[PDB]
This record gives structure tokens, sequence and C-alpha cells, in this order.
């Protein structure tokens, strides 16, 4: 990872699960969030974010004023724990993982 420190994530589950993400970036960048689900999950809710589901992945970007320097976002899965993986990407370049 480029930047371990940049990506922060808080899980609540109650049945189905929320992911409050907060990212640490030092500044304004346009900034990628991928967030892969287990089969049969799928977002229900987000916020401060735009959301696109892409090649399998479930995809956060920025909306105008939450660029950095310090984010924060969230969205709700369906299911318990169904977020495998959470990567956040700057500029191409993979700087943390959860």
């Amino acid at each position: 990872f480029v930047k371990p420190g940049s990506l922060s994530v808080k899980v609540t589950d109650w049945g189905n699960t929320e992911y409050d993400v907060t990212l640490n970036l030092g500044g304004t960048y346009d900034w990628v969030v991928k967030v892969k689900l287990k089969d049969g999950s799928s977002v229900s809710s987000f916020w401060s974010a735009n959301k696109a589901e892409e090649g399998g992945y479930v995809v956060f970007t920025p909306v105008s004023w939450n660029r950095g320097p310090t984010a924060t976002f969230g969205f709700i899965a369906t299911g318990s724990e169904s977020v495998e993986a959470i990567y956040l990407y700057v500029d191409g370049q993979l700087w943390d993982a959860w």
C-alpha cells in the first residue's frame, strides 16, 4: 500500500450491514473506493458519494465537496458483513485496503 492509514472503516451489523468510511488523504483527490461484496449481496443505501456497479465491484467516488483532505461517506450492504474487501485508489495507485 502506498499510503497505509488513508482508509478507515467502521462496520455495524443488524441483519444488513453499514460501512462508515473515512479517508485520510492529506489533500483533495478524485479518489476511487472499490468494494467487493459476497455473491447475492448488494448496496441498498449510500451517502456522501456517487455509486457505480462496474466489473463486479461497487465503485464509490466523491461528490463535489468530499474530495478531501478528510472525506467521510458510507453505505449499507444487504446481509451480515457481506463486504469482502475495500480498496482505496488515488490517481491509479492503491493507497490502502481493508
